[PDB]
């Protein structure tokens, strides 16, 4: 929003645009909490996917997604993924 006066002492609100919502926390944690379908998706994905990131990038990765470096799943890139993708769907209904 801004409010604007240049009429004398007349103000008006030149624009404002109102965003209003709730229920975003849910989401967020779903997205990028300890379940969230970020950090084990890229964690499963560097996993089972050759070569590795910059290592300034990879710093970020590991801090943010928690990219572990072994893993005794022979479970494949698909189901690495998939995994993800079923704690998300459980994660979109079980909250607001």
């Amino acid at each position: 929003k801004t409010t604007l006066t240049a009429f004398g002492f007349a103000s008006a609100d030149l624009i404002e645009i109102g965003l209003e919502g709730k229920g975003f926390e849910p989401t967020l944690e779903a997205l990028f909490g300890k379940q969230g379908f970020f950090p084990d998706s890229v964690n499963k994905a560097l996993y089972w996917v050759n070569g590795q990131v910059p290592d300034g990038v990879s710093k970020v990765l590991v801090d943010h997604f928690g990219y572990t470096k072994d893993d005794k799943h022979e479970q494949d890139m698909v189901n690495g993924i998939m995994l993800s993708v079923e704690k998300l769907i459980k994660d979109l209904k079980s909250k607001e």
